[PDB]
């Protein structure tokens, strides 16, 4: 079951697997800036992280109308599916 606590990272999957790195940040921030500030994107080029994505976010106001709101969104020709991150994800605290 996915994380129901409010964080102020969401977790991002079904990215297109095509674009590489950067070049997904700066497409992610783009689009995501519109939610509110974002202090960092992690994103892994390791096999098990391909196609994933973390948003963290100043504010949980704007990772809550991020979820709520881009949720499914096109990019890439591929919807988004956007979750809460786990709270204290291993995860980010290794990557951010
Ligand atoms: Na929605």
């Amino acid at each position: 079951v996915p994380e129901t606590r409010p964080n102020h990272t969401i977790y991002i999957n079904n990215l297109n697997e095509k674009i590489k790195k950067d070049e997904l940040k700066k497409s992610l921030h783009a689009i995501f800036s519109r939610m509110g500030q974002i202090l960092d994107i992690l994103v892994s080029r390791s096999l098990k992280m391909r196609g994933q994505a973390f948003v963290i976010f100043k504010e949980v106001s704007s990772a809550t109308n991020a979820l709520r709101s881009m949720q499914g969104f096109p990019m890439y020709d591929k919807p988004m599916r956007i979750q809460y991150a786990k709270t204290d994800s291993d995860i980010i605290a290794k990557m951010k």
